[PDB]
DNA sequence: TTCACAGCTGTGAAA
DNA sequence: TTCACAGCTGTGAAA
């Protein structure tokens, strides 16, 4: 797909209220006559950087703020130019989440933080620590239930426990994130991941559990607790589960530290509709009625627009969400964040599966998250150097075959021509390559 | 991984997995086994990869066409149905799920694509593909569109490619001949050229996938879509008054869908083979069980003769079977996977403009039977090149050690090769050109 | 930082 | 069928 003048195409993740956002698009079409299409393709955060480099992709992309720094360093996003008057309608810290190299590269929409979600009837008084979790699962499995199930395939859901005792992604120091100071391999992170693996070894959780499995189970009533964000509440509401949203348990006495995400809307640098996209975002979506319609579909969390957030903050689920947020940290938006997420994802999955030890899986994730990504030019330099090396050899052997008269078979490899060269120069070469004068 | 006394089930995400969950819990009551139903992504791809390591599901629900490559790799337990039991299901279902005189899965439901249309926007559905462009120009003025369907999966486009003569593997002399592929003939070309021309004239979008097609129809923005019985439940919950009818004709010929028999083969590495056959023979393929799955997302024309009597009355099933009769059952042979991939690549590359229709289908025709190199073959290659490097590395190691050439402190083997050339009375130029 | 050999697989040649 | 160089990137050495 390419962005066409006169229409808007939006990409938002499949767990967000895309139907609600589509309704906001219809009003935009009614007031101004521009068609708005909302789509939720899988792996949209990976698809966008691929297509958008060529000028393809949607007009607007929705994702947590951590992915956008990479998008901006690749020149995939337009610079956001809201008047000062409009910026003041959004909390300053949400603008910070979409600031990169001094510039605003997206519109903040809502603040997202994981929370503990528990079945009140199946578990009154939910656990306050992670350590009492195996004990609470013994009693529950008695009733044929499980204690806790959440997504183990995306490190987002495990990071709160890894960060509890001291794990961290990139150390902040002197006003910037140090991309060489990674904390996925320290004692705190090892302790968090070990306690997770010990739950699986001791059968209190299964390592194959993904988002849908963990969802299905809590909404059906087969587990007392789950870990999820505000988007998941709407589906629980329609189930026959009486649930609450509370602080995440402590680990080794310390609070769980979820990585906080700001759902943000970036404008594709190739869109011929930047003014329309800005009009749609500033004066339709980021309004009380715009966010409400999306919010009614799947809760957004703590929205960035002050006016509608003072209404949503009355909700005790949002207060809990922000209680967990306060204990965590805003995600960095630097380009290396995708490299940190890939490394930790591989680590958690390998350790959860027994394919690697915790110490080994995290040591590799530390090296991967810190790994210097070579530039296109460096890649090109390397490619050209090996191209030159082969061609020089090819010419040497091309010439050695033409003028050599080396008593060679009709077809044979360079290794044989080299052998014949060796004997002409006064060497003997065994079959295995051992060579001496 | 599998653990004895439990039952984990894999089935595609567009089927009534929750309905099978309701069936799984009643299997608990009688036999006490806890059953879980998971709907993973690309399960027809993940299964042939994870099965060797013993990782995998007890049961896989999928269309029959891929099981022949599965069974030929040894991933499924051959099925042992009583002669009574074959008689309890239609003989042509067993025929589709049989490779090499052995029964690899249990037939469950017959699936065929049909035209689904919004009566309020289109009381009379078009009988031909050719009138769809004009019909779209009409509905566009009303802010609607004529037709949207999944262009990413060739299953949905194949009916139009087959209409004017396109075929996969010509069945001749009692077997499918992989020497006779018809993805490159004039009928296939005409079928794809028309589909691309719909896109070139902005009557369809090359990027439309299953999700985009379903939303646009269920929301009433498009007047028609092409889909199977599973999609009906979501239209039901929608506010759209829909009909299910015969597919449009192309150049006066019917649309020829590939008919799939949803089958259920058994994990050759499962420790619950007969603990699961209780499910497959005496629980799922029963009138009461198929009802639970059909209640969630409709199965289509089930293979149980008993329940198909009641469901065949449904005018939607009759249309589904009306389209089925005009098409063909899919081959179940191993080359199917390579045929689907080749056709998937042709459709997408022609829809996107990346390739002309001629170039795309010409590439597909050669790929549809391309042989996958065996593991041993790959290992032969790997070992050959390992041998080649070690021989050269030993030569250059000996030259560097005993050669006493006038070489830089650190240099590549090419530099050593040159100093060995000049020693043999050759002159090597800068760029490698070499003579005596 | 640049650099060179390893390494596996791809293209297509020689049967 | 086997075979061989191409081709790009990985690992790790030497500054
Ligand atoms: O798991 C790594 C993943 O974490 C975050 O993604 C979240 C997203 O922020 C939420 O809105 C929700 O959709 O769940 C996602 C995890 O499945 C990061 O934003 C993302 O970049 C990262 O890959
Ligand atoms: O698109 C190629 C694909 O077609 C069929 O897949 C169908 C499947 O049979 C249906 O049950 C449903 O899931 O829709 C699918 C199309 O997306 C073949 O069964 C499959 O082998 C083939 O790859």
């Amino acid at each position: 797909m390419k962005i066409e003048e006169g229409k808007l195409v939006i990409w938002i993740n499949g767990d967000k209220g895309y139907n609600g956002l589509a309704e906001v698009g219809k009003k935009f079409e009614k007031d101004t006559g521009i068609k708005v299409t909302v789509e939720h393709p899988d792996k949209l955060e990976e698809k966008f950087p691929q297509v958008a480099a060529t000028g393809d992709g949607p007009d607007i992309i929705f994702w947590a703020h951590d992915r956008f720094g990479g998008y901006a360093q690749s020149g995939l996003l337009a610079e956001i130019t809201p008047a000062a008057a409009f910026q003041d309608k959004l909390y300053p810290f949400t603008w910070d989440a979409v600031r990169y190299n001094g510039k605003l590269i997206a519109y903040p929409i809502a603040v997202e933080a994981l929370s503990l979600i528990y079945n009140k009837d199946l578990l009154p008084n939910p656990p306050k620590t992670w350590e009492e979790i195996p004990a609470l699962d013994k009693e529950l499995k008695a009733k044929g239930k499980s204690a806790l199930m959440f997504n183990l395939q995306e490190p987002y859901f495990t990071w709160p426990l890894i960060a509890a005792d001291g794990g961290y992604a990139f150390k902040y120091a002197a006003g910037k994130y140090d991309i060489k100071d990674v904390g996925v391999d320290n004692a705190g992170a090892k302790a968090g991941l070990t306690f997770l693996v010990d739950l699986i070894k001791n059968k209190h959780m299964n390592a194959d559990t993904d988002y849908s499995i963990a969802e299905a189970a809590f909404n059906k009533g087969e587990t007392a607790m789950t870990i999820n964000g505000p988007w998941a509440w709407s589906n629980i509401d329609t189930s026959a589960v009486n649930y609450g949203v509370t602080v995440l348990p402590t680990f080794k006495g310390q609070p769980s530290k979820p990585f906080v995400g700001v759902l943000s809307a970036g404008i594709n640098a190739a869109s011929p509709n930047k003014e329309l996209a800005k009009e749609f975002l500033e004066n339709y979506l980021l309004t009380d009625e715009g966010l409400e319609a999306v919010n009614k579909d799947k809760p957004l969390g703590a929205v960035a627009l002050k006016s509608y957030e003072e209404e949503l903050a009355k909700d005790p689920r949002i207060a809990a969400t922000m209680e967990n947020a306060q204990k965590g940290e805003i995600m960095p938006n630097i380009p290396q964040m995708s490299a940190f997420w890939y490394a930790v994802r591989t680590a958690v999955i390998n350790a959860a599966s027994g394919r690697q030890t915790v110490d080994a899986a995290l040591a590799a994730a530390q090296t991967n998250a810190a790994r210097r990504k070579p530039s296109w030019r460096e890649r090109e330099n390397n490619r050209r150097r090996e191209r030159r090396r082969r061609a020089v050899a090819a010419k040497i052997y091309t010439g050695l075959r033409a003028q050599g008269d080396y008593n060679l078979p009709k077809h044979c490899d360079n290794n044989e021509v080299l052998k014949a060269l060796c004997v002409e120069a006064g060497w003997v070469v065994e079959e295995d390559g051992t060579t001496y004068r």
